[PDB]
């Protein structure tokens, strides 16, 4: 049945129709978010065209929704909005400080010095896939391997402690899931700030060699960061370093296994590992919709207006599956394909994502680590049979059952 | 393609077609439990026949494949079997002793006693419920509901400390998942039994009003139980109490939703309730398959023979699908059959379920009480896209999203 | 996808799985039509209830809806609501006073002397269809014979002109189709008032043996009805008369041509005409919705309050698939069930429908007559391939291919 | 079940079927058109080579079943294939004294002159849809736009009087639809030639700026037209040029609504309009089959012979998938493709179409004129379920609901 407002449906039970049905909607068409109408965003050009726009900011204060007080903090989704101040809350001249002392931390030559870490904790998770697969018995790699991953690393580089990182993992879990109450996850919400706020007394008195030390001692240069901006950075930097790194992991050993011709051509070297990597990320990345912009004044694109106080959603899983960018193939998974490093599912713009060289260097040390060590790594189950958890705005799988072989 | 041992699925990918071809190929038939041979009795006669029959002990030493070692403690199932002395593991005079005290606590009269504590509890998680809820929101039935429910009624009869309660679900869910790491799940085995084993010492220096004081402390009469089977009778009151009664709950539930006009039959007062919960038991009861059982020697039932040592399951789920018994539409969910109270879910014989009078007022009262406070109550996932999780041997469901109406 | 308002499809692209979603939301549930908001009557009891329940009215100034200006005369279902003052706008003790004239006259035993009449139009009819199907050429059932005949039996009951019948059939095909322009339906909404008014004043001036000059000159008892109110039942009379038997027909040649052993049975004399007739009517009647009633007050119904000032459809359709009525197998087409007479497709109540009798008598000349004149009738194209016309409301087929065999 | 001869199914149920199987059964084929046998041609190559062979003429009186009386007047395709003499059914010399001033009025310069005229309908139409999907309302793109199109454009061109066209509209809805009881097909066929007589008498009398004053006084050169050729002439240029351009509009935008990265290239200017058009008139054209030509001797084509006198039909669509023409994917609509622009859907040889510059010109105005008007215009129905009428030889779209977006 017809309608102009495409519901996106919690329990993710159709993602594949309802990208398709965005694709061919769009490039900007009316969503529903819960009950609550938003604009997204799902072609690639458009994309690239708004998120340079400097009419969109990413300040709740600007949707004439939450002005109007018609949504609440009793919104399911409002934790991914309504968040302290920091480098994905801040837009103009001051986002480039927000971001800095980040960047400087993230890139390609800093993180040399990192990889020693993530080799140890990839041949340490590796061994428990080895136990774990013991005697033939079916393994979760996600629980065993790609979940515990992405937060021994992030929580290395920000200076998480060891003993903390299991129920920082329980907290996001609730935080994702659209099935916690809300009281919950509010509740949630709320210990997680607690938690951080303490870790950032704890390093101001006592900082070490980690990037939280570093948001809070900027040494020489610029109005030092506020509590809440520290807080903030590390809040988003600990979430989306876990969170988006484990969906990428996961998908692709799936697109890999399922596809066992390409899976050779990149352990044999004909292909490199980062190009399947961009792949993943450009038909089955760990983000499915951007939460949220929204326009300072009336934005006119020619045929339609995003009226001032718009919310407006970047559709980032319709928009790697964008027809007139990658082709009448775009549905199908082929690291082959020219247009593989033409993906946006990092963004663009001044939000682009900071951590993506961490994200393409974990991914590309863990999965051939992962395909040496077991060869004859196969499902368990179909794969096409692995559910997605029910989280609205992220590509989390629930669990990916395999046998060692 | 066709085989003569069926292997079932630890995914549970195809439980419908798995308990059809189990009773096709019945009502005895060779199956394969992740690399273990036994088999299966999938006919209602000839498992009441077998129940009764005193050549099939529980006991895991007459099982020719534990003598020769070569079933061990790293087979992912042993946990069901391989267990501490009790009701469960024991055959013959001395089974009387182990149930005596049990089956006194728990006849409908005694349980009247325990009635407003059940109610409390149902009272309290509607609560529960009803702020999940709010404001439309879609909610998870079983974790706000029906799995907690009957741990805090098992917990209150047997004495286990409310702040414990939360410990023990993390366990039994790491016990039953077959995607447990089995070095974990012996572990975990081995951390409930110490729990329990405290437990028995609390109360022993401290007894109160409980079924475990009355285990503890019996009358002059008999000889006392030893440290082992009051540990063991406690474990297995509290896993059973516990895992069946969520399932039946659940699936009760799902089976109403999905049969509106035969749940406007029980509300009406037309039909039981009992009878409501008679058929979800036979036709999506909580045991799948329940092991195990030995033949201390050949056991002749005129076209085969049942060899000394062999293992044997009762596959209840197959059973309750008995067409013989329940006709051509014993596929069917229909609380107004005739054969519906002629089920054997609770099983049959001397190991009969103790606590199948616990298990109706649970639901009993939680059932009308769900649907009274909820009138409006429905899914919002199709009830068919309710997944199994991986558990071999119990019919447990994952979540069960619904919307309070 | 999950929905809390079902929206009827304009299209009538799913009206199984609309009717269904209809019954299994029901007895109350908010549906939307073109963008308005009503609630949905789908249960059998409920509305037999809700009928007679003197706080639903029909007049759409009670509709809050319409006092506030937010529906208009713009709304492309306003034709079926804001109409002339007539028995179907009228409650209370004016109602009968509009409706007795009427129901004189269809009585069965008044009908009696227009039998000859209906017989000679049947038969003139059925030779149209042979000569159309001369050499086993393809005819279009419903443009030669079910469409024709109850517009000749109501306008020789009305006295509508001979010559005048085909602009009249003109007008109500735009007059119910979605698709029509709103604007060019206003205008033939005005033209069939025209064309009304001048047959009232043609009828004043030169009274005929007809009933539109019965309600014109009336005996010395009561008020002589208002012009208006002469207009509106000349009005209700042609477009039910005309509008719901050639539906009824349709479908009740297609329920038997699609079950030859119940067309056996009627033929052979072992199920009366007026039974089969009876099942089309609760299987496959002609009104899907009717529009449209609307609470005086708010109305209590135990677990739900009718707010004050709401629009009720009744959904006579899903009613007729009542389960609970029934029987499990209510979605089935058999004549010899037990419940097809206590169908309510012709209303209930004071509103209840006054021409009953008459659509009973011509669909009980016509079919037998069909049938008796072509025994090998048959589809020329599969009936299921029988696509309704986008009309919302009613159960109108586009066309009825079949060969006279 | 297989069959040497393939029946044209009347119904239109399956087009994609028959097209296949027409191809495959190919390049010649025999095939039932409505008990009456003729062969088909369904390969490219073959069809030219036909087409310009001087043994197969149009007149029916080469027939051999027309001369033995096995066809008659009651066949319901004779409208197609009896008709008057013009240059449809005139073959060799005389052929082109019969064409010369229809061919010198539907030059690209000559029709330069009629398009400030095409614009203004186009213009005009266009404000009927925006007034007919005020306020999101549906609408029927057929009815209100593609379908008087046409008719206006071939009506100002041969002078058809503009208060005429909607009797012509209706005389042709009846001549192509299988469903026309015969008697009234032929009495049609007689109305619309009396109507075609008088418009000839007209303008003899008053001769004005129009094709038809141009073929009834040609001035200097060659015989003078009689009426049967006028009449003929003017009968076969209204047919054809409303039939075939609303079949042609209707299927463009189909295929470009269903295929938006091509329909992206044309409203971009990256690829042609009228290569759309091409690549529309090969895939989905107005003509399906194109009856008749008949064997004045045996044809020898090597492998197969045609006898003289049997019937020989052109299937056009199918003609138009060739695969060894147009490559494997000849069954996809794909604008990029290097062969659209030697499809032959306007016919070849002798006969070839006179009017396609007209037909191009037509719809190379009105697409992108709809498309700019309205750019975010979509169904408001799913286009696969758009039928077609039941037409056997023409590719007619029953309706086209949309809305404007
Ligand atoms: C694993 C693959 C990852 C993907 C596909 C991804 C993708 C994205 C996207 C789409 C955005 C928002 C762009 C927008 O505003 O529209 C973003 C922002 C961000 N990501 Fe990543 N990310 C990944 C991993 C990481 C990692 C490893 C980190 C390390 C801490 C990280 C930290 C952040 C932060 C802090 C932001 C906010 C930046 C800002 O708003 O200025 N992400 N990412
Ligand atoms: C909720 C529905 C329940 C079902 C369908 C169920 C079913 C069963 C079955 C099939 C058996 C084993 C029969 C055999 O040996 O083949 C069993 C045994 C047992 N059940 Fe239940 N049960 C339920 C709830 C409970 C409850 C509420 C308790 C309370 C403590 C309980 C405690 C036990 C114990 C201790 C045994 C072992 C008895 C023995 O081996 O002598 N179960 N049950
Ligand atoms: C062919 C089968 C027919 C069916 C199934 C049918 C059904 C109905 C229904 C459902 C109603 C409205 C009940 C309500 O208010 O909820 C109605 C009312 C009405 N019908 Fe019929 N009808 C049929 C044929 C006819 C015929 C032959 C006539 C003759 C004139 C007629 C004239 C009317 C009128 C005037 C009303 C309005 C009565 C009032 O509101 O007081 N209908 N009908
Ligand atoms: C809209 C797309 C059109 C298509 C695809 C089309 C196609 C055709 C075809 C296939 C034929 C017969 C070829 C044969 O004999 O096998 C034909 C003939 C003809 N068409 Fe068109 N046509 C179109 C539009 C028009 C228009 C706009 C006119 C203007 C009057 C027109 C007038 C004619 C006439 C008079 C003939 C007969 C020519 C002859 O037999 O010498 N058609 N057309
Ligand atoms: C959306 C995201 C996960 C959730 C993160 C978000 C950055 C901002 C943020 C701060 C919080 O306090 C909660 C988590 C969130 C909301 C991340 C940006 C990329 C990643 O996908
Ligand atoms: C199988 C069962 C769940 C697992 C229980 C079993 C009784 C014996 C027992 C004692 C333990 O220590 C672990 C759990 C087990 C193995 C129960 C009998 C009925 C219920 O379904
Ligand atoms: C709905 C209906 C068809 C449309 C009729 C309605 C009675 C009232 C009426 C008066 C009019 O002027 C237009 C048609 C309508 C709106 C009829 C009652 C039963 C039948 O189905
Ligand atoms: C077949 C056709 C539609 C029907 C036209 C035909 C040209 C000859 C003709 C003259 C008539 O009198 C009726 C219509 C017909 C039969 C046209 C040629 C191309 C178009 O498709
Ligand atoms: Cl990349
Ligand atoms: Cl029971
Ligand atoms: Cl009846
Ligand atoms: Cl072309
Ligand atoms: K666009
Ligand atoms: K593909
Ligand atoms: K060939
Ligand atoms: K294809």
């Amino acid at each position: 049945p017809h309608s102009d407002t495409l519901t996106i449906d919690p329990m993710i039970t159709d993602l594949a129709g309802e990208t398709s049905r965005l694709r061919a909607a769009g490039p900007l068409t009316r969503i529903d978010l819960l009950g609550v109408p938003a604009l997204a965003v799902t072609g690639h050009t458009l994309a690239r065209q708004l998120l340079t726009d400097t009419r969109l900011v990413k300040d709740i204060n600007a949707w004439s929704l939450w002005q109007s007080g018609t949504v609440t903090r009793q919104w399911p989704l409002i934790g991914m909005i309504d968040v302290d101040r920091s480098m994905a809350t801040v837009d103009g001249p001051e986002h480039r400080r927000l971001r800095i002392k980040t960047t400087q931390a993230l890139t390609r030559r800093a993180l040399d010095a990192l990889k020693p870490t993530i080799e140890r904790y990839v041949a340490e998770l590796l061994d428990d896939l080895e136990r774990a697969g013991a005697d033939g018995a079916v393994v979760d790699l996600k629980s065993v391997f790609a979940y515990p991953l992405p937060m021994r690393v992030i929580s290395a580089l920000m200076g998480v402690p060891s003993e903390d990182q299991e129920q920082l993992l329980t907290w996001y879990k609730a935080f994702f899931s659209i099935l916690t109450p809300q009281d919950e996850r509010l509740r949630v919400i709320d210990e997680m700030h607690g938690y951080f706020t303490e870790m950032v007394r704890r390093k101001t008195a006592e900082p070490g060699d980690d990037l939280t030390s570093a948001l809070i001692y900027a040494t020489d240069g610029e109005t030092p960061l506020t509590e809440e901006e520290v807080i903030g950075n590390l809040q988003a930097l600990v979430a989306a370093g876990h969170e988006d790194t484990v969906s990428l992991i996961l998908t692709a050993v799936r697109a890999l296994l399922s596809h066992p011709e390409q899976l050779r051509l990149v352990r044999d070297g004909e292909i490199g590992w980062e190009t399947a990597i961009a792949e993943t990320l450009r038909w089955d990345g760990p983000v499915i919709h951007l939460l949220m912009r929204f326009a300072t004044e009336d934005i006119d694109l020619g045929d339609a207006v995003i009226p001032r106080g718009e919310g407006v959603v970047m559709s980032y899983r319709a928009i790697g599956r964008d027809i007139t960018v990658h082709g009448a193939d775009a549905d199908d998974f082929d690291i082959t394909r020219a247009t593989a490093a033409r993906h946006i599912s990092f963004g663009h713009g001044p939000h682009i994502c900071p951590g993506a060289a961490l994200a393409r260097l974990e991914a590309a040390i863990a999965l051939p680590a992962l395909f040496t060590r077991f060869p004859h790594l196969h499902p368990a189950l179909p794969l096409d049979q692995i559910p997605n958890l029910p989280v609205l705005t992220q590509n989390d799988l629930s669990h990916f059952p395999i046998h060692l072989g």
